[PDB]
């Protein structure tokens, strides 16, 4: 019923996909533990730039990994 | 809508804590890269009971990290 995408983006360019989840109003969990960590902060700061212009979030649930949503899915609980 | 929780159990008896998030159909995030890694183990097993019984998933999601789903969420993807 509800649809969560995980992602594991090799290369920025990748943003894009997470970005049309987003859109389509699904969460993506985006794991960035294994991607050059110049690139992850990229991704990260491409994907703030979406999830505010959508109304959406984007919050660090461990290290470098994160959870973006979209407007309609409301996240409960917090992460150190 | 829809909601996600997000959990970060101390102790193996929150297992519990999240286990009644799932009986709910609501999908948890489980980082457990705070507790003792013995203990972590014990809570994957336990989830992994949990959603077995109540026909969800656990999946890996990145180290010491797993997203549990109930039946109703669909996860797509892999890490």
């Amino acid at each position: 019923s509800s649809k969560v995408v995980l992602s594991e983006p090799r290369v920025y360019a990748e943003a894009q996909e997470i970005a049309d989840h987003l859109k389509n109003r699904r969460a993506v969990v985006v794991n960035l533990q294994r991607i050059q960590h110049d690139q992850a902060k990229r991704i990260v700061d491409f994907l703030s730039g979406t999830v505010y212009a959508i109304g959406g979030d984007i919050q660090r649930i461990g290290s470098d990994i994160f959870l973006c949503t979209p407007d309609n899915v409301d996240v409960s609980g917090t992460i150190s």
